[PDB]
């Protein structure tokens, strides 16, 4: 139904998901000059040493790497968060051209892509329950710029030909998501939403200031994927990003400056 095309893209989503026009929708433009340094924000605690990746899946919108979230193995804590958030999956958004693709923007600048590590608050017991809560999810967002290759991304890039079309999955064990992080964990944070339907307002966003570098060849492999299923007309999976939404009555906080 929904997608990223002219006929089913972000401008249409409000008809099936009226929260699209809500008070805390994501992504947003991060105006660096209006964000508030908050000295009381804590360093982010990213504890990914025990992470158990399981599978990679083309879901028809993006691809996602999924993790075992049935124990506290890969968790996000600290920062603006109360309590412990377990990593369930990560996915990307990217463009047809290197000058677009990110969902968040920084002083209106678009990056080539954005990585989202999705976590759910363990006080709600499972991710389905967590999505129904205003503090249910925490998504760690990381910008990708085109330059030098990111060695820790290559394992992901190399399996994409085996999940070209919607509904294809592959085993994807022993992947270390620590290899996708930049040097610094300085971040902005604000309360928002899922950026795909159902657009639920259940997300604390934590967006890292420091992008990672990926090579032009790595991002060209993302653009080889297909939105369509096997045996259907080929539609390249590109421009799977929602544009910035109105900030409304929100303040973006910075952990730095
Ligand atoms: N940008 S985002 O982090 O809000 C987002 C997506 F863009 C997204 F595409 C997905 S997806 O890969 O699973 C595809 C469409 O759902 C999730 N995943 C979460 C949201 C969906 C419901 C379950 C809560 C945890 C997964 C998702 F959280
Ligand atoms: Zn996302």
């Amino acid at each position: 139904h929904w997608g990223y095309g002219k006929h089913n893209g972000p401008e249409h989503w409000h008809k099936d998901f009226p929260i699209a026009k809500g008070e805390r929708q994501s992504p947003v433009d991060i105006d660096t000059h209006t964000a508030k340094y908050d000295p009381s924000l804590k360093p982010l605690s990213v504890s990914y040493d025990q992470a158990t990746s399981l599978r990679i899946l083309n879901n028809g919108h993006t691809f996602q790497v999924e993790f075992d979230d049935s124990q506290d193995k890969a968790v996000l804590k600290g920062g603006p968060l109360d309590g412990t958030y377990r990593l369930i999956q990560f996915h990307f958004h990217w463009g047809s051209l290197d000058g677009q693709g990110s969902e968040h923007t920084v002083d209106k600048k678009k990056y080539a892509a954005e990585l989202h590590l999705v976590h759910w608050n363990t006080k709600y017991g499972d991710y389905g329950k967590a999505q129904q809560q205003p503090d249910g999810l925490a998504v760690l967002g990381i910008f990708l710029k085109v330059g030098s290759a990111k060695p820790g991304l290559q394992k992901v890039v190399d399996v994409l030909d085996s999940i070209k079309t919607k509904g294809k999955s592959a085993d994807f064990t022993n992947f270390d998501p620590r290899g996708l992080l930049p040097e610094s964990l300085d971040y902005w944070t604000y309360p928002g939403s899922l950026t795909t339907p159902p657009l639920t307002e259940c997300v604390t966003w934590i967006v890292l200031k420091e992008p990672i570098s990926v090579s032009s060849e790595q991002v060209l492999k993302f653009r080889k994927l297909n939105f369509n299923g096997e045996g259907e007309p080929e539609e390249l999976m590109v421009d799977n990003w929602r544009p910035a939404q109105p900030l409304k009555n929100r303040q973006i906080k910075a952990s730095f400056k």
